[PDB]
RNA sequence: CUGUAUAAUAU
């Protein structure tokens, strides 16, 4: 048995000839088509093969769906093999597959197809310029699809892979916010830990969170360390949403006061259990005597709502002392804070949170609670009557004296 | 006289 060496021929002259085609726009060679821009039913994925012109079928639209189509899903398959091959080869070919608008359609399908030991391979490629894939429009969706299906420790290396990188540029990103999320959302905490210490800095969290994009980043991140729940004696996530929350407290005024930062704010009074402790000093910290100026804000009201909504009696009785008897009367109207959030554009639906959180109340165990609830109601309803004549003129007048219909403080 | 998100891919 003679040993037979069978070198590649040099077909250094195929992208060449797979560089014509019939339109400017659409890539897919000439020998491929059937004029009118589709594949031709002689067309096989041997032809493919035969002719090196995986490229250029990928980055013409019908060439791609021919490719997703006729791909054979088992690993076990020649075909599938030698296609995944040629995938491969070159890490500047496959990294622009990934980067092209209809190539990385293909690459997401050889990721539903792939087994660990393309996986490793596919890792080892998107790992080498993956900050950048992830800032691409059409290469963000194979980084997510990427950390669904790799195996943990592979997605792990891709999401270590931004560790050291502008990490407020990618969460303030169109595409880029979306891949933060998947990892958070889907890996295990200690494949992102560092995330967290970039929020770390107060400065980092504010510009992400007073953003359009970031601020999801950040109701994710807070949402996935706190669903951890009580199955945990000793968390160390609860030590890790500790140091985000220090900068979300200290800074809460004025993501509370903003457009898109009071969203993640809310979420923090409106989940409780794990950020309880957080919402109530939340409320002592930014709330409290600010109550008035934030109800007549456009985003702060909402905060607000959710405050009077879901706080403890302990807090909700320092609001409502505030609300009721905690401001000076306006030197030239004689005027409080009920008086003026009455007849307010935005805090009437703070007014009418409190009258909902009042008659909720009454239904409650202890006495005294139920007591002060009701008490807290004929004070709103003797504002509301003295000002009714005016106030049954505005839809926001009728649905607070439909809120007050036929109650009763026993 | 009612009030804030509408989170990124097939030329």
């Amino acid at each position: 048995a003679v040993r037979l060496i069978d070198l590649e021929n040099n077909a250094s002259f195929s992208k060449s000839l797979n560089s014509t085609t019939r339109s400017h726009k659409c890539t897919l060679p000439i020998w491929a088509g059937d004029g009118e821009g589709n594949v031709s039913d002689s067309v096989t994925l041997q032809d493919v093969l035969a002719n090196d012109a995986l490229v250029e079928f990928a980055t013409d639209k019908n060439g791609c769906r021919f490719l997703q189509e006729h791909y054979p899903t088992e690993n076990d398959n020649d075909v599938h093999q030698k296609l995944f091959r040629k995938l491969v080869e070159d890490r500047a070919i496959f990294l622009s597959l990934c980067s092209n608008m209809f190539g990385n359609f293909f690459v997401q399908r050889v990721l539903e197809c792939s087994n660990t030991e393309e996986q490793e391979i596919l890792t080892e490629h998107l790992a080498t310029d993956l900050y950048n894939l992830c800032l691409d429009k059409s290469a963000c969706r194979v980084i997510q699809l990427a950390i669904q299906k790799l195996d943990v420790h592979l997605a792990t290396r891709l999401s270590l892979e931004l560790r050291d990188t502008h990490l407020v540029r990618l969460s303030i990103d169109q595409n880029g916010n979306h891949v933060i999320q998947k990892i958070v959302k889907t890996l295990p905490v200690s494949s992102w830990t560092f995330l967290v210490d970039f929020f770390a800095d107060d400065d980092n969290l504010i510009h992400v969170c007073q953003d359009k994009y970031g601020c999801r980043v950040i109701q994710s991140t807070v949402e996935t360390l706190s669903t951890d729940q009580y199955a945990q004696c000793y968390q160390h996530r609860v030590i890790l949403l500790r140091s985000l929350m220090a900068g979300v407290t200290r800074n809460c005024t004025q993501l509370a006061s903003n457009e898109f930062a009071n969203y993640v704010v809310q979420h923090v009074i409106k989940c409780g259990d794990a950020l309880a402790v957080y919402r109530d000093i939340i409320i002592e910290q930014c709330l409290l005597q600010n109550l008035l100026s934030m109800s007549q804000e456009k985003y702060a009201s909402h905060v607000v709502e959710v405050a009077f909504e879901c706080a403890p009696y302990r807090l909700v009785a320092e609001m409502m002392n505030e609300i009721f008897e905690g401001y000076i009367p306006h030197p030239d109207t004689n005027r409080d804070a009920l008086d003026i959030l009455l007849f307010h554009q935005y805090g009437n639906y703070v007014v009418q949170q409190m009258i909902q959180t009042c008659v909720l109340g009454q239904n409650a165990r202890d006495q005294k609670q139920s007591e002060m609830y009701g008490m807290w109601l004929e004070k709103i309803h003797g504002r509301v009557m003295r000002n009714a004549h005016r106030l049954e003129r505005f839809s926001s007048g009728k649905k607070i004296i439909e809120a007050l219909q036929s109650m009763s403080l026993y």
